[PDB]
């Protein structure tokens, strides 16, 4: 038994001082000897810290000089060095397994349980005992993980090979020889005998271990951690705490992707004669399982036989051998993460996986049993634990000793000097740690004692806490939650610093609209009296950068007029322009006190001055002062923005909306996809690229604001000017930030104002080249400014070049040609169209403003909503602009009559592709309004708008694509719908699922969502009382529309999974009394619940038979069904009973197969007489086209039904007539029905005498 290298192993120590070695932590990261808890033959429960393997010199020389004192130039070569040394060692040490090794060498030493090497540092002396300097494990490389070797004992003196690991001392290259140990024990942490590297009279034994074989990543390590659970059934078998009695348990999770749970864990022994031999589980090898987190074996014996948990190691009648159900050759020595069965070595007690739960009183629980049975005849695989996520949730528990360590004592004391270095130091060491890094590392935090940590010790170091939070909390907003309570202690805490600053800038962008609202009111004493305390005005300056949707403004807006008072901004402003030059000048000083200074003020001023951008007034009246000249920074784009929210909104219908501009469209050659790639894909910048090079290859006073327009116009070319210089150097955000808020600002500039006959036209061609003269590793976080230029250029040229460019060679040059000419070089529409202006004013509409909105606005629903059946005039997105100011809120109690004028349901095409931007937001506003609303306008609304939309093309209502929310308005709606009903007259719950649910009429056209999609849902009522009204027609339908399809056969039980065979009852049990007692009705919810009951055997048959259950249906239904039969002359009956015919129907041709009840055929053909139908067609349609078409069989209709054949008088009487019955005339052209029910004589007649 000869060590070897990339093999390692356990020592201890010789004569008194013999203890295991184990790391303590990160949280203390030094070195314990321990007497007591360990010899030879027990190897500690966990003996796996301090796992050590012996590596060779791992030098760090050219890092050397990287470290000694960690130009540019400088850092990138050191560097390299760095790089050279790290991974030549990878090439050395990974190579090295499997080295002889004598006495003396020089070689280096890394740690298994840490992958650490041992560090003596022979400048810094320990604190432990002050003569042995410090020891410490030191990962980086270090002077002293390396090491001259001398042989303890004398036989193996110098010049062998070690053997059998032969105790003996080794001394580090650096402090001196031997090592040295010494009554030194601590008090905080006793247990630990110490450990010393001075001259020395003890010893050191070689433990084997960790081989070069080793882990050998073949077969499963014969220590690491490994999760377990089945091909077959899963089976996670975790052992979980419950009811206050340790369980262990398998079950079912509401793992073979992405990442498990924690507690899965467990740790892997190797049976073993002596502490630490080193194996791998193995044919005979024999099998070890404990609890890592709590340390404890697994103990599997007898409930038959089940498996019971060891606390205490070193018990064999607790070891399990393998058995496994796939064996293959390669590998005698079994495979790692391979599927694997195993049972008590000790116990006649085999282990059993299975669906049975051991867990009581409890649903879904945590254990579904699987206990070891004595049997013999399951698919488990057994998974291990990843060394990434083990030291990293290593640390985060380490973190935590220290800070329930170091809270503890803060609300009991002080933290003391020396401890004051360590807790500092882990916090800081954290925030490193901390690398919206990963997924493991942040969910560390929370789950493990990193946050859990900092939350018992919340009552310099506060700086730790907050950047491990922001970094550690990118997708987390349980934090938010901390303000209601926590809040208090940043009244302190605001006093000391503004670092909630930081928290509070990472949630006003990420987080918006209600995030601690009343705490805007607040926000104002916060801004006014953090900035007069502050000085800088930490919190106040954060609070602007957050901006947001409307919310802030409202309540954020009171601070501003406070800040007149309370800002008291009196020194040194005014001039009024000259003063403000020589304030540049005096500011543009780089080295100190200019610059820096002024900065602050300025850049603050600008974005957060532009501000209030839609409201004019405020920013457009209270800013008369923008007559900035050679701005920068881009304020002023946004400044200006701000002015122009007045007016301005002039909205867009799209450039085509005709025939002719399809004509138009493609006689350009398309070209809109082509900027619409870079565009809308760029990702990166390269897509956008290539169309640039195809781009290169080519040819050749309205208002106010136009005085802006010329100098900005020559800014424009100041900026060309700027292009004529081609840098990538800085400046590109001062450049490119001016350049885009003023691009963004252009493409709306242009389009807000411009000139005919070619005057914008003109200021096109000049900005063709301003356009044409213009301005990926680093070029992602570059790459966010880039894509700004790109799209702003994007937005120039969509808003000019789409909004209206290149429209006029065919409007404005015509040929006037046979019918006296026809050149331009809805009757008395012209006339309507000042009311189109009088939307243009409801646009711009501000509140609490008394003038005329209390009465005369009204709502000209009569006129917009009577206007109707005619064409898209080329304007349904200008119809559409009226739509988009009311989403403010659709609650303001006379809305709808105003809105009412929009009605005019009769062009859903055109409408259709300009809500489509907003049809998820449409769902947004629904889910928020339409689950509750209808100040409740937008449920009804949204209802209009199923309804049309339903009926408004195919592909539009299967495009929703179901990812767009649904089981939340079928649960959400569910929860608060299944308790209220809705009856006639005017159900009201008809069209939110149904109008939709109408399939693509008539009607199936996909059933989509058909089987996972019902995955759970709403009840209807029923047991105790009975059922609802005006929702039994739309219910029975909407049951056999929930799952119902050709493909799966899922659909007939989803629909009606609970019937099976008891379901007429339901109906049978009082149909007409539950339309009664809700509207008043009866028969008429009845009938037309039989309407939407019936259909569900000829229609959608697919979502019926194809899977068997005809258990007690076949022969007991078909008599049962009739009960209930007595109806006449019913229309809701005869969506029901006259659709019966048509719409109701599947029995005689859906079932041939069993022949048990008889005489049904007789009442059905007295009915279908006595009640009716149209004339003649309908008549025999009703009676004797269900014949016709079911007439196919012929034997089986004559051996059941004894003179069941009422129906051939039909084809002398009923199928014949005049034009109708008797003679009415009403369908003119007859050769397409006759033709179409001759062809039907032809196929039905082809069949009768030998079916089909």
């Amino acid at each position: 038994s000869f060590l070897h290298i990339g093999d390692i192993c356990s020592l201890y120590a010789e004569g008194s001082t013999n203890g295991f070695i184990s790391t303590l932590g990160l949280v203390d990261d030094r070195c314990v000897v321990q007497p007591e808890a360990g010899d030879l033959n027990n190897p500690p429960k966990k003996f796996r810290d301090c796992l050590f393997k012996l590596c060779p010199m791992n030098r760090y020389s050219a890092q050397k000089q990287f470290w000694k004192a960690a130009d540019a130039v400088l850092l990138n070569k050191l560097h390299h060095a760095a790089d050279l040394e790290k991974k030549q060692n990878e090439t050395e040490n990974r190579k090295l397994l499997g080295t002889v090794i004598q006495y003396g060498n020089v070689i280096q030493l890394l740690h298994l349980k840490s992958n650490k090497y041992l560090t003596v540092n022979k400048r810094l002396p320990a604190l432990l005992e002050k003569n042995a300097m410090r020891v410490t494990l030191d990962e980086a490389g270090n002077e002293g993980s390396w090491f001259y070797i001398q042989p303890f004992y004398k036989l193996r003196s110098i010049g062998d090979s070690v053997v059998i690991g032969d105790k003996v001392v080794l001394n580090p290259v650096n402090a001196g020889q031997p090592l040295h140990a010494s009554s030194h024990q601590l008090v905080d942490n006793p247990g630990c005998n110490e450990v010393n590297s001075v001259n020395c009279n003890t010893s050191w034994k070689i433990v084997l271990f960790m081989k070069w074989s080793d882990n050998k990543d073949d077969i499963l390590k014969g220590g690491d951690v490994v999760r377990l659970f089945h091909a077959e059934q899963e089976k996670f078998l975790t052992c979980d705490e419950h009811r206050k009695k340790q369980h262990v348990f398998l079950r079912t999770t509401g793992s073979a992707t992405s990442a498990t749970s924690s507690k899965a864990l467990w740790e892997v022994e190797v049976v073993q004669h002596d502490p630490c031999r080193g194996g791998a589980g193995y044919w005979n090898s024999l099998f070890r399982f404990k609890h890592l987190a709590t340390g404890h074996y697994l103990a599997a014996e007898v409930d038959v036989y089940s498996l019971v948990s060891v606390p205490e190691g070193n018990d064999i009648s607790s070891i399990f051998e393998l058995d496994p159900t796939t064996l293959r050759g390669g590998d005698s020595l079994v495979p790692r993460n391979s599927y694997v069965r195993l049972r008590h070595l000790c116990t006649n007690t085999w282990v059993h996986s299975t669906n049975i739960p051991i867990d009581k009183e409890e649903e879904k629980p945590v254990m579904l049993k699987i206990g070891t049975s004595p049997l013999k005849e399951e698919a488990f695989a057994i998974v291990p634990v990843s060394p990434a996520e083990v030291r990293d949730l290593d640390f985060a528990n380490d973190a935590s000793k220290v800070l329930g360590s170091i809270a503890g004592k803060l609300e009991k004391g002080t933290i003391t000097q020396n401890e004051r270095r360590s807790v500092t130091k882990l916090l800081e060491d954290l925030v490193y740690f901390v690398t919206k890094p990963n997924r493991e590392r942040q969910k560390l935090m929370r789950e493990q004692n990193i946050l859990k940590q900092i939350f018992k010790l919340l009552q310099h170091i506060c700086r730790l806490c907050y950047r491990v939070l922001r970094h550690s909390q990118q997708d987390y907003r349980k934090n938010q939650e901390y303000i209601a309570k926590q809040f208090g202690f940043m009244q302190k805490q605001i006093g000391y610093d503004v670092l909630a600053e930081d928290t509070i800038t990472a949630l006003l962008h990420n987080n918006r609209k209600l995030l601690e609202k009343h705490i805007t009111a607040a926000e104002i004493d916060t801004f006014v009296s953090l900035v007069r305390k502050n000085r800088e005005p930490r919190f106040l300056d954060y609070l602007s950068d957050l901006c947001v949707s409307m919310n802030k403004s409202i309540p954020v807006t009171q601070e501003l007029i406070c800040k007149a008072v309370l800002n008291p901004t009196n020194a040194d402003i005014l001039i009024e322009t000259k003063l403000v030059l020589s304030r540049f000048e005096f500011e543009g000083v780089s080295t100190g006190e200019n610059a820096l200074e002024a900065g602050e003020d300025e850049e603050e001023v600008w974005l957060f001055w532009r501000d209030s951008n839609k409201e004019i007034r405020s920013k457009s009246v209270r800013e008369l002062a923008q007559d900035a000249k050679e701005g920068q920074k881009e304020d002023r784009d946004i400044l200006s923005y701000y002015r122009y929210q007045l007016n301005l909104f002039a909205r867009m219908c799209l450039d085509r909306q005709y025939l002719a501009i399809n004509e138009i469209s493609g006689q350009l050659d398309v070209d809109l996809i082509l900027r619409c790639m870079s565009d809308e894909n760029l990702p990166y910048d390269l897509r956008a690229s290539f169309c640039r090079l195809m781009l290169h290859m080519h040819v050749d006073s309205k208002d106010e604001i136009k005085e802006r327009f010329a100098q900005t116009m020559e800014f424009v070319e100041e900026y060309l000017r700027d292009v004529v210089c081609q840098r990538f150097p800085f400046s590109d955000k001062e450049k490119n930030k001016l350049t885009f808020e003023v691009v963004n600002l252009a493409r709306n500039l242009i389009y807000f104002g411009f000139y005919n006959f070619s005057d914008l036209l003109r200021l096109t061609k000049i900005l063709l080249a301003i356009l044409d003269c213009v301005h990926p590793e680093k070029e992602d976080i570059m790459v966010m400014d880039t894509k700004l230029k790109i799209i702003e250029i994007l937005q120039f040229i969509l808003n000019v070049r789409l909004d209206y460019r290149i429209s006029c060679l065919l409007c404005i040059f015509k040929r006037e040609f046979d019918e006296s000419n026809s050149q331009s070089s809805g009757a008395l529409d012209f006339e309507h169209i000042e009311e189109q202006a009088e939307g243009i004013f409801g646009g711009s509409e501000e509140n609490t403003p008394l003038d005329l909105d209390d009465h005369g606005g009204r709502t000209f629903l009569r006129v917009l909503l009577h206007l109707t059946m005619h064409d898209y005039p080329p304007l349904v997105s200008g119809a559409l602009q009226l739509l988009f100011r009311h989403f403010s809120q659709r609650q303001e109690v006379l809305q709808a009559f105003k809105q009412v004028q929009l009605l005019v349901t009769s062009q859903d095409v055109d409408n259709y592709k300009q809500i489509k931007q907003d049809l998820d937001q449409l769902r947004s506003i629904v889910e928020k309004s339409e689950l509750w609303v209808y100040v409740k306008e937008i449920l009804i609304r949204l209802s209009k708008l199923c309804v049309q939309e339903s009926a408004s093309v195919r592909k539009s209502r299967k495009q929703q694509q179901r990812l767009l929310r649904n089981m939340g308005a079928h649960a959400v709606v569910l929860e608060l719908l299944q308790i209220p009903y809705e009856k006639a007259e005017d159900t009201k719950m008809q069209e939110i699922m149904r109008l939709a649910h109408e399939f693509l009429q008539n009607f199936c056209a996909g059933n989509q969502q058909n089987q996972a999609l019902l995955h759970k849902h709403i009840n209807l009522f029923l047991n105790p009382g009975i059922l609802e009204a005006v929702t039994m027609q739309h219910i029975f339908m909407n049951n056999f529309q929930l799952c119902s399809e050709i493909n799966e056969r899922v659909v007939q039980h989803f629909v009606h999974c609970i019937e099976t065979h008891g379901r007429n009852v339901q109906y049978i049990k009082f149909l007409q009394t539950i339309v009664k007692a809700e509207g008043k009705f009866i028969k008429k919810c009845q009938d037309m619940v039989m309407a939407e009951l019936v259909n569900s055997g000829e229609d959608v048959l697919v979502f019926y038979n194809d899977r068997a259950s005809f258990q007690t249906l076949i022969q007991m239904m078909r008599s049962e069904r009739d009960r209930m039969d007595e109806n006449s002359p019913l229309m809701y009956h005869i969506h029901l009973v006259e659709l019966l015919a048509v719409c109701t129907e599947g029995k005689n041709v859906y079932t041939e197969i069993k022949c048990n009840s008889l005489l049904p055929l007789d009442d059905i053909v007295r009915v279908v007489t006595h009640e009716d139908c149209i004339p003649e067609v309908k008549i025999a349609y009703i009676n004797f086209l269900n014949h016709c078409y079911v007439d196919t069989e012929v034997e089986m209709k004559e051996i059941y039904t004894s003179n069941h054949m009422w129906k051939l008088f039909e084809n002398f009487l009923v199928d014949i007539c005049r034009a109708c019955n008797n003679t009415s005339d009403r369908k003119h052209a007859d050769s397409i029905l006759e033709k179409y029910v001759t062809e039907i004589v032809m196929s039905i007649v082809t069949t009768f005498f030998s079916s089909p």
